[PDB]
């Protein structure tokens, strides 16, 4: 009878004076000294995220030194350090504090996207009104190379489109050449033309909601054109003096449509250390097959309006030159991109690569391809072909377990030794840990991190020293500083001791959990108890979620930060549980594709599966008064929790939701649910707006919060919603962010969210 | 202890049960030469069409089919021209089986908005072609463009400006001339148009009506204090052959620009021609609102159009010295004009019939004498304003404490045979519209023509033997009857209206509509809807529905059931439903209405607080501890003032599509009763609720808001800087979307949402 526990209801000012009451160092970059200290790291902070230092010594917390920005570039031997402060351009070169020097310009709009030319540090580049610029920091000569920009001006160069930062997670359309060639010199720069005319314009509200205005977003939806694109070359010239003497824009000597057939998407490129081959990984629109492709500089012709002066450089490029397909990945789940791609300095290129498609879990491979010469005129069209034949493919890592090479994770490569360094999750699924591995010799595979904890790590250009940025579910979050120390004649048993520390530590942490479902298969869970329990009561619960790829919620890391309102749901007497199903992150490629073509149900057996285990093991789950929760793809699955699982789940409070998946751009939902036309029956299925006549007739069941500048998920998503609950009858409550987007960034627009999902709590879980 | 009416709980599905459970105009009389004495011709529903009725020479009128919201007609040829789909069609009448309307084929792409058919020539009509004036003929299928403004793209011709349309209640911006003329020494053919440079206005984007498509529509929506487009008067003329085809064409422009003869002219609220041909007028008016003046423009003052200034000066210099505009009229007033689109004028001198509110606080007509004498103007050289012609006389034909209705598309019908002035007024009650008569020459003996006790829409027939009422009551439901004006000849004052033939005929209780005095001592009048099955002795809860702000009128006797059927709704489950016509409302003089003037949602609320107290000690059944307030427009901008300055007596407010911020709000509107947002700040931010969010109630469950998301008079932006304003102050609100409305609920099924949600809401947190 009063064996359940009932949640002390509050006075809203009360809820407000509750969640009131509640309220790293990174980018690091090790150089050497050649005195008392062996190195410094530089690196991002904030104790205001500005750009700091350390000192590393021979012979404990090393304090943080003020030097003077979310990201900066380093050049080594000159010491150069180029960042987007402000809204401008500045650098500095490196004991006392310096003030950064202000880089003056001529152009306006925004300078995009800084980098400095490796080649020549002299020189630097950057994005304006979407073209290429070169630039000289000493002489201050600025010039424009690409000559795309002039509402329909849709040519753009050096920019990456909408899908391509937010679904392929690259950030720009432009790659320096890492080295020149000569008393006049030349510096290269690989670029990406955009044409965006066939794709879809969108429109969007402003920050400013004042003035009642839009954005025009160019947002490519599932079944229609996403952009087109090509891959180009830019030369320019210089002088002793630092001079442009000259510039050209260069075409591939074919159409990189009719070379490259099938391709859709630019996911990554860059060039070979030596500055000899330019290259690229391309993706097909189905996303289950991508090349990675050598593109010698002597196959970008000038370009020119006039076809006979470019006849005349097209039977030019010697027919020996070609492009140059050295790897080759095929799946029938999907490509996800792995950044990792390490090729080592004729006839045959030996190269390291991420390859979860193999086996299934993402692992290293030495791969050796073979350069045949083929012949080819050049001044003829044609289209087929340049898939090289491997000369080998020795496996340097296995199991079922991953690497880790998507979300900027990244390997290190000393040559000396021939040891490759990588992260992965080997020992755990649950902890992120930093591993060694012969190149030569795949033999033994030591760790370097201690087990308890998930590590971020970070390596030093000498390999002598690392950093990692560790923390477990209970303890919070260190910046430790490691020393590789032993004999030379042994380096793949180097012992990383401890050298130096730079951070250090009403929350009661969550424990992590495990168990296996009726097909066999282990889920880890996470759960939050409610706070000073009293054994005996069944307390109400809230159902935390997002269930959609990409993601890892349950691991063992610090989560009081981010999920802080998780414990402040626990301490007001809520268990707040949290589900991985299956289609979940870091379990290897089958365990993911569990979603192919059928996302929204697959996803909840697992969270009713989940909490029943819960409730089982935990002898505090009122089942009757379950709460599920989320954004985005939670919020998606809040409300088919609520269609498909009524009797399980009393209310929902669906965040963001995508509430049709038409509606939805290409890069997300075409790699896990196929084109509307191919898979209808699966869109239709996981679409929520199309199955409102399911949801509550009664009220207080059903809360939507949605930001009304959601760039990614569009406000139309929840408006399209309530569009079918007025058609269907069916009652909603609803919240706006008018000042949000996606994330809620703003602290007075957080507490009124956490508010109101305790008051909705308080009154109707009941 | 257990007094108090307890209004029972039902479930949503239930409440759907409930609210599902509960769910003839534009007359034309001509004249036959048999046994029908005329054919009457109208608009009308068993979608809206054309038909007629066939009036006898001696009972329910049939309606004939004659097959379209609004149509033109004219007499001779018998033309009916017509906007239908996305196309125009015609046809012309006498008929016994109905006839199909003949199409008209167009080379223009786009649509043809605001068809007007040529008085002067039944042959030719006209429209507007993406904003620029078309012309056209019926029989020979030639249309031909006169205008050139058109090709962002900011100029427009013979278009009514957004401001216009919804401030002003004007809706055409060109106007035909009704004769031609033979002039040289071909027949010529007029029309009066208005350019506008809507450059200098500002954009804001409103959501399109496609959901799926996730675009806008840019709106030259010009805000208070900010810039309204740019207007002028133009001439553009045209040839005909006895053939009938549009030899030459014409645009024209006055000798001097428009902004430099007519200075401090902001907005060209009407327009026309006097009948004969002679003189075209246009009322204009000021960026305040407050010195509407009467001008004829005489079409030799229009000189060609060339882009050569030297072209210019030579015809500049061939106008006639003596001919000039003419300033006929002027109203001053300290509070405002209201546009009255009256205005007759007759056949040295100018005689003409003016409503004119401003003279003594309450709308009346005039018989006008003005004096055109020229003074001599040399039309080459330029100058700055003086064209205030003298009055001969201004006799008045009507006056007291009620008023001629001139607004709304009411009218005056003038017999100059009988020298007899047909008008609508509120001279027995203000409840009540009723048509009266009185000679223009003797301005004595009213003589009101329809039946006392109910409210009256009337229309004359053109030879004013007989008219349609269009009538109800607060109890009975709505009729459509045919009177026949009958009697002796010789004196037409007194001939006796005779009820002729009837057009239309009459759990739903009606409300009691009541007066009482404020503390300072007006009479104010209001609305009651008793709980259904009243038991004295119990206390009931207490809807006080309301809008408050100008241009409307709630309480007045005529048939409620229609539009406010959720009111009896609310009755039939037990809620006290009051209506207040607070201090600022229509039909009660100028003084009345301008309570409101720089001070707007002050002055309201202490008028309705004092109803509902009147009507709790009235009649006994009204619980004051539970008292809701909820309103559109005005009324949810009220609704969320009686929740801020008056906690203590509105326990709950259902606020919506409400005015949260004065300053967004568009220019015709605002700045007439609050001026300016650089001269009354104080009053700006003292009657705009976002910026008093902080006062809104701390408990949640008090405040519901209802907005559209398509509104494109009162933007979602409103709703969405009052949640803004909520969130940054730490305040709940429950919110509601109507994602495919505008700004009244017209879909049924979001209606029948609409009103669920208000019984839930109620049923619940009204306590």
């Amino acid at each position: 009878p009063a064996a359940r526990f009932q949640v002390q209801k509050h006075s809203w000012d009360g809820l407000r004076s509750i969640i009131h009451g509640s309220r790293a160092p990174h980018d690091f970059q090790f150089v050497q000294k050649t005195g008392p200290h062996s190195h410094r790291l530089y690196y991002l902070g904030m104790p205001e995220n500005s750009l700091l230092y350390s000192e590393i010594p021979k012979k404990l917390l090393l304090s943080w030194k003020q030097m003077l920005i979310t990201s900066y570039d380093f050049h080594s031997e000159s010491g150069l350090f180029l960042f987007q402060a402000s809204n401008s351009l500045f650098h500095c070169r490196d004991v006392s504090p310096m003030k950064p020097l202000e880089i003056k310009t001529q152009c306006s709009g925004p300078r995009m996207d800084p980098k400095i030319c490796p080649a020549d540090p002299a020189f630097f580049s950057f994005i304006n009104n979407s073209d290429l610029w070169v630039a000289n920091i000493e002489t201050g000569e600025e010039r424009r190379l690409t000559f795309c920009h002039q509402l329909d001006d849709p040519k753009s160069a050096g920019v990456a489109t909408f899908v391509i930062q937010e679904e392929f997670d690259r950030f720009t359309g432009y790659w320096w050449c890492p080295t020149a060639s000569w008393g006049l010199k030349t510096l290269r720069i690989l670029y990406e033309e955009v044409d965006e005319s066939e794709v879809e314009v969108i429109h969007v509200p402003s920050p400013a909601l004042e003035e009642r205005k839009t954005d025009s977003y160019r947002y490519p939806r599932t079944g229609s054109k996403n952009p087109k694109i090509a891959l180009k070359l830019a030369e320019f010239q210089t002088d002793s003096q630092g001079k442009i003497v000259s510039t050209q824009e260069k075409e591939l000597v074919q159409p990189f449509s009719s070379l490259f057939p099938k391709v859709e998407y630019i996911a990554r490129a860059g060039w070979t250390r030596d500055g000899k081959y330019a290259w690229a990984m391309f993706l097909d629109r189905p996303q289950q097959w991508l090349q990675l492709v050598l593109l010698p500089p002597a196959l970008f012709i000038p370009s020119t309006e006039n076809e006979e002066q470019r006849l005349a450089s097209a039977r030019a490029v010697p027919r020996n030159v070609q492009p140059y397909v050295v790897y080759e990945e095929v799946t029938n789940v999907w490509i996800n991109v792995h950044d990792i791609f390490y090729p080592f300095p004729e006839d045959e290129l030996c190269f390291l690569r991420a390859n979860e498609c193999k086996t299934g879990f993402c692992h290293l491979y030495k791969v050796t391809a073979v350069l045949k010469s083929q012949g080819y005129d050049w001044s003829e069209p044609f289209s087929p072909e340049f898939k090289c034949p491997i000369k080998e493919e020795i496996a340097l890592t296995s199991g079922e377990w991953e690497v880790l090479a998507r979300h900027g994770s990244k390997i290190w490569v000393n040559e000396e030794t021939k040891l490759v360094y990588f992260q992965g999750t080997k020992d755990t699924p649950l902890e992120h840990h930093l591993y060694v591995v012969s190149y030569e010799a795949a033999g033994e595979i030591v760790r370097l991190t201690t087990p308890g904890f998930s590590h971020s790590c970070s390596m030093s250009q000498n390999f002598d020293m690392f950093v990692s940025h560790y923390s477990s579910v209970s303890t919070p979050p260190c910046v430790h500083v490691y020393k590789l120390s032993g004999p030379d004649d042994d380096p793949l048993h180097k012992q990383p001791r401890f050298w130096a520390s730079m951070m250090e530590a009403d929350y009661v942490p969550p424990e992590i959990f495990h168990f296996h479902t009726r097909s066999d298969v282990r889920l880890y869970g996470m759960i939050y108890k409610p706070h000073a329990l009293q054994p005996g009561k069944k307390h109400p619960t809230v159902l935390f979620v997002y269930g959609g790829p990409q993601v890892q919620l349950v691991n063992n890391s610090f989560k009081g930060i981010k999920y802080l309102r998780l414990n402040t749901l626990a301490s007001l007497g809520y268990a707040v549980v949290v589900i991985d199903g299956r289609g979940s992150c870091q379990r290897g490629l089958r365990f993911e594709g569990a979603l192919k073509n059928q996302m929204g149900q697959v996803e909840i057996e697992d969270q009713v599966e989940g909490l029943q285990f819960v409730a089982e093991k935990y002898g505090f789950i009122d089942l009757s008064r379950v709460a599920i929760h989320g954004w985005s793809y939670g919020g998606f699955l809040s409300l088919m929790g609520l269609i498909h699982k009524p009797q399980v789940f009393k209310v929902a409070i669906a965040g963001a939701p995508v509430t049709v998946w038409m509606a939805y751009d290409t890069g997300y939902t075409e790699r896990y649910m196929d084109v509307p036309e191919n898979n209808q029956h699966g869109y239709e299925a996981g679409s929520v707006a199309l199955h409102v006549e399911k949801l509550p007739n009664e009220p207080n069941r059903l809360l939507i919060l949605h930001g009304f500048l959601d760039e990614n998920v569009h406000f139309f998503h929840t408006n399209f919603l309530v569009s079918q609950l007025i058609r269907a009858g069916k009652p909603y409550q609803l919240q706006i962010y008018p000042n949000e987007r996606h994330s809620i960034r703003c602290p007075e627009s957080g507490e009124h969210y956490e508010v109101t999902l305790l008051h909705f709590l308080q009154e109707y879980l009941h």
